[PDB]
């Protein structure tokens, strides 16, 4: 017997939100809770800005500077939103109901609060008239041993403070050990797996902190930190103009950073690791690299709740990286789930940008669907004309350490901006400041970077 | 036996002819003394497990986000650079004073700290035992949370005294919160979850129950009133008043106003014993008579007085003067430990009959280096009890300056003086914003004092940060 949440108070349709991130965010934002009864359900109680997650294991910015509490986002809404706090372990498509598990807390933001009899550690499912599942995807260890072990993902908070953990307990080791010892040199030595602009602005960060602050205490030490950048394809940052990725690079390698491209990781052990480098020519050549500290900043695959759904929708079978949706965001094989972000698959790059363009797009697709009578009772799609979701990319941008940046706007066609500097620094940290999706975790980036102009990152081992 | 290797690595610096001045914690006392002492004058050098400072007047706010943990917090090395000098952090904690050698036991290193050009490599180990030798030694440990010899305290509340406290209240509420608001309305389990208890009614207690109570009606019941309006957060005091430093009207205004605020004040009240979901108060009537209550309870903050710490009592019994202490090091007129030439205390680790306060510390310490200033420009120095008064120092002389509590809801009271003189003495909504200013005049440093000062502004905007685990 399992406890089966269905609210049906009201007739306006409820709508279950999967996960607390830019999709479902940016989905609760602009979703019509007049219209709609909305349920989230999210391990995580906060929404992340993880483009600036990489300047927070060295304090650049702090972790709570760049998370917003689900419930903020909730409160701003006119009607009632409930957020479970929990992971979806199963979706069960034929019987519109989404399971439950690790339920932590359960938050109903309005007056009536019937009680719903749910327990700690008891399994649940919650019905649903429409899903929107916006899970995300998790780190991709690509089979390599040791990875999971021995490195550090970054993609939550969590990874932020174990990097920082690591890090600084490296620190302290190699400063009691005598200049020349291979074990001090081994602990002050940090590999960043991934070339793209979070494995860059990683590297770039913890150079920041090395040259700028832990310098000012410790120089020696600060001198014989080496940070590799290791990347699988001939360039860095691929995805932007060659020249751009070549000024980058050679600026990385300007501030000591070691970059070895055309080479990946093999296997990893607890004190070293070997990395393989594929040559233009076609030899292979292989080095071990003693390292302190391994940030494993690459590839992402789909979480377990989407793969085991893949198995039960026959349309969906033949799914390998996300759930395929048709030109409206729907799963294909169901009339009732949609798929926004990287638990989706509709060719478009896996980045907030498009999760983002996404959940605002469906979001005002149920506005129409609202204003229809047919959707609440009852190809729809077709025959009332809607448009099929048309993503604009808006450009991307790197930090690459010691304030200089990378960028290129554009809209359509036209690009706008495009090149790397010192102003471009500035205007990294402008657009980033406008894309934070809250007004306190806006202001409180604001003041981590103020004080940033005045003092040391904060750089505490375990706060 | 006689035949043992016994082998203990001993830190003794002689490169140059200043003498070493070794300053045990990182406190009020540590930090107040190494802001001023002469670093051109003296090689200085710090042991403490902990590696920063803590404005301790604002923990307090700290567990519900008021102010945030780094904002009151900041790191020894900061202070140390702004000395002329070479300082040295050792992140170790004393273990054994020894004076007839002059050193100090360390154990538990985890980091040494060279802030100069030498370096000169001293070849210590993590978790490998250490003597540091000194010619003056700067005790200034502070002390630790009093249990009272009451059962349950340690295993199953929460004491008030360093970062991690602040965390594991937050967390330990925050988990309470998630769980009563499963419970249906009416039930015992969850009104006990909501039930917070503060152990003591001096303005540590006072400003903790204040604070939860500012975080429950201000925060929480924005987003879930029902539950904000069930929890019951209770004061017990030991004395018939709270706050009894102060003017007894003064009092009687906190307690009023905490009443007010929903907070429950139990005065004549003692815990004599404490089990996981519930504790045995009693309360003696001025009659004479004795009632007992069964108090269950979800969070259990302990905020009643301090005892010396073992490294200190240990040294009680190696000078035989400073044998029949029980408080803390007996202490000259000179802040010069009894019994030694050697050792100065200051802080909570020194009984001088002064309250324990940071403001005593504080002054303890600016005393002790400006006569650290004189000692350096008389020959002699370089017995010693004798050359203070040869030399006309004067005896420490506190001037107390005064007291201020946080009450919740923006209401604050204050006396502030100096000498036999009263400058301002009272409470209210005026009084909040003069706790305010005064306490960030009070901080060290400008790093935390902008923080602060950040954290309070974001206060004006938006709700506190109350995350579980972080
Ligand atoms: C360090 C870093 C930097 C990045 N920088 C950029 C950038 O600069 N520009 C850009 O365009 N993109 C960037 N990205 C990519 C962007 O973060 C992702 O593409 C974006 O997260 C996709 O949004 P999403 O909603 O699909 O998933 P997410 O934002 O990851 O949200 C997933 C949500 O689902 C929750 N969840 C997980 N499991 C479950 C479960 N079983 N049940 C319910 N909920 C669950 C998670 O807790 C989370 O709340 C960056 C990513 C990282 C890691
Ligand atoms: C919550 C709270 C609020 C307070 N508010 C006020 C107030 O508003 N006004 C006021 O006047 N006073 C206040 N106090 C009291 C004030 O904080 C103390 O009186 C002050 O700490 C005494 O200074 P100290 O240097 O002796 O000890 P501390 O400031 O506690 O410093 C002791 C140092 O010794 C270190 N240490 C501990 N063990 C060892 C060891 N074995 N070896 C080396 N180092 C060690 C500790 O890490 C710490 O760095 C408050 C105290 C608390 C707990
Ligand atoms: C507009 C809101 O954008 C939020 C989604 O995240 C991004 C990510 C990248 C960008 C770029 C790099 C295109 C900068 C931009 C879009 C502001 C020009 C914009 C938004
Ligand atoms: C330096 C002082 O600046 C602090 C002002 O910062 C803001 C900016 C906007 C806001 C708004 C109005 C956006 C609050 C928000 C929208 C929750 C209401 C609040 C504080
Ligand atoms: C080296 C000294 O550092 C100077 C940088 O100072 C700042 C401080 C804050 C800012 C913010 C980000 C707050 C304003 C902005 C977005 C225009 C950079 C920018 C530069
Ligand atoms: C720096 C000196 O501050 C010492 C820390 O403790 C206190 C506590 C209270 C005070 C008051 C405010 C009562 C005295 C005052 C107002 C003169 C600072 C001073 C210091
Ligand atoms: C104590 C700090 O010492 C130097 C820092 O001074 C500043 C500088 C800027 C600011 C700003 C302007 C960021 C405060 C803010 C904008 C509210 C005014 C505050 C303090
Ligand atoms: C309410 O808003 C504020 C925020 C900050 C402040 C400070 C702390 C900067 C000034 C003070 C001490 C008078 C409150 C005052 C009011
Ligand atoms: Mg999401
Ligand atoms: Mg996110
Ligand atoms: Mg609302
Ligand atoms: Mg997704
Ligand atoms: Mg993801
Ligand atoms: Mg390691
Ligand atoms: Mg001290
Ligand atoms: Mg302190
Ligand atoms: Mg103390
Ligand atoms: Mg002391």
């Amino acid at each position: 017997t399992m406890k089966v949440i269905d609210p049906q108070h009201s007739d306006k349709p409820n709508v279950l939100i999967l996960g607390s991130g830019w999709g479902a965010i940016s989905f609760l934002k602009h979703i019509d809770t007049k219209k709609y009864n909305v349920s989230i359900i999210s391990p995580r109680s906060y929404f992340l800005f993880t483009p600036l997650l990489p300047s927070a294991p060295v304090g650049t910015v702090d972790e709570k500077s760049i998370i917003e509490p689900i419930v903020n986002f909730a409160l701003k809404k006119k009607g009632n939103v409930t957020y479970y706090e929990a992971e979806a372990t199963s979706i069960n498509p034929d019987r519109n109901t989404v399971t439950i598990k690790s339920l932590s807390a359960v938050s109903q933001l309005y007056q009536p609060e019937n009680h719903l009899g749910l327990h700690q550690a008891e399994p649940a499912e919650i019905k649903y008239d429409y899903l929107i599942s916006a899970v995300g995807a998790e780190p991709n260890t690509f089979g390599i041993p040791g990875v999971t072990d021995y490195g550090h993902f970054l993609k939550e908070i969590p990874n932020s403070l174990e990097i920082r953990r690591t890090f600084a307990a490296n620190l302290e080791k190699a400063n009691l050990l005598p200049k020349g010892d291979p074990e001090r040199r081994r602990l002050l030595s940090i590999v960043v797996v991934g070339g793209g602009p979070t494995g860059v602005e990683a590297a770039g960060e913890l150079q920041d902190y090395v040259h700028q602050d832990l310098r000012k205490f410790l120089p020696a030490l600060a001198e014989e930190v080496q940070i590799h950048l290791v990347e699988a394809l001939p360039i860095v940052l691929n995805m932007f103009e060659k020249k751009l990725s070549s000024y980058a690079q050679s600026h990385l390698e300007n501030t000591s950073i070691k970059v070895h491209l055309r080479t990946a990781v093999a296997k990893v052990e607890e004190k070293q690791l070997l990395a393989k480098t594929k040559h233009e020519d076609g030899k292979i050549t292989e080095e071990t690299i003693p390292y302190g500290t391994l940030i494993w900043a690459t590839g992402n695959k789909a979480r377990p709740v989407i793969t085991d759904l893949f198995k039960k929708i026959p349309e969906q079978n033949s799914s390998k990286r996300g759930l395929a949706v048709n030109d409206f965001l729907q799963v294909k094989g169901s009339n009732n789930i949609f798929a926004i972000g990287d638990n989706a698959f509709a060719g478009l790059p896996p980045t907030a940008q498009v999760a983002h363009q996404e959940a605002e797009y469906l979001a005002k697709n149920f506005d129409k669907m609202a204003q229809i009578p047919n959707f609440q009772k009852n190809l729809l799609f077709e025959e009332n004309n809607f448009k099929p979701f048309k993503y604009n990319d808006l450009g991307a941008l790197a930090y690459l350490g010691s304030e200089r940046a990378i960028a290129t706007i554009r809209s359509g066609k036209r690009t706008f901006y495009t090149g790397g500097g010192l102003m471009t620094f500035y205007l990294w940290r402008i657009l980033y400041l406008s894309m934070i999706l809250s007004a306190r975790s806006r202001l409180k980036v604001f003041f981590d970077w103020i004080k940033l102009a005045f003092f040391k990152r904060d750089f505490f081992k375990g706060l």
